[PDB]
């Protein structure tokens, strides 16, 4: 189904909407939604802390088997475990805290696991908390994913000088 409505298409497989990725994906329900995880997947604020929130914390659970099993991700890095009742799979994929002096150039890393699904939603990976500029996470995904990706960003201000960046 992946019944996204209201995207603005700026590239042959980069989408945009000024939504919130929680509201999307209970309306839309994708083959798969990204969060912004960190390496010890604990989705205790933002937009994964949202996420985990509209599970009803069953995301956080799965989370916590998941690392006591495997271990953390790595800056960069990715792992596909379920949507729950938000979509079929949840990639949750670590982007840079550059606050915390992780290096820039991971972010490209970040956005090479969305090539591993057909078609996405997800949020700008660094933004936020996480310190990279905004305008930089989106170019780097127009450079960086092939596969299709729906992002959805929640503040109209942000929204409307990414389009405008874009000029698309
Ligand atoms: C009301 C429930 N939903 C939310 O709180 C929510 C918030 C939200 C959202 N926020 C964006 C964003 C993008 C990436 C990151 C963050 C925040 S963070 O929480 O600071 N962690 C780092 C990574 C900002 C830039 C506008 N984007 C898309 N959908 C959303 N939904």
């Amino acid at each position: 189904v992946n019944s996204f409505s209201g995207y603005l298409k700026l590239t042959d497989n980069v989408y945009i909407k000024n939504a919130d990725i929680v509201e999307e994906a209970k309306k839309v329900k994708p083959t798969v939604v990204v969060n912004a995880a960190n390496v010890y997947l604990k989705h205790g604020g933002g937009v994964a802390g949202a996420l985990n929130k509209a599970t009803n914390n069953a995301m956080q659970v799965e989370s916590d088997d998941y690392i006591a099993t495997n271990g953390p991700l790595k800056v960069g890095g990715s792992c596909v475990l379920s949507g729950h009742n938000l979509a079929k799979h949840c990639l949750h994929v670590v982007g840079p805290n550059v606050n915390k002096g992780e290096d820039i150039q991971l972010l490209k890393s970040a956005y090479e696991n969305f090539n591993q699904h057909e078609v996405l939603l997800a949020p700008l990976l660094s933004a936020g908390i996480f310190g990279a500029d905004p305008i930089h996470s989106l170019r780097v995904c127009v450079d960086t994913v092939r596969t299709n990706v729906y992002l959805a960003v929640f503040d109209k201000n942000l929204y409307d000088k990414l389009v405008s960046s874009f000029l698309e």
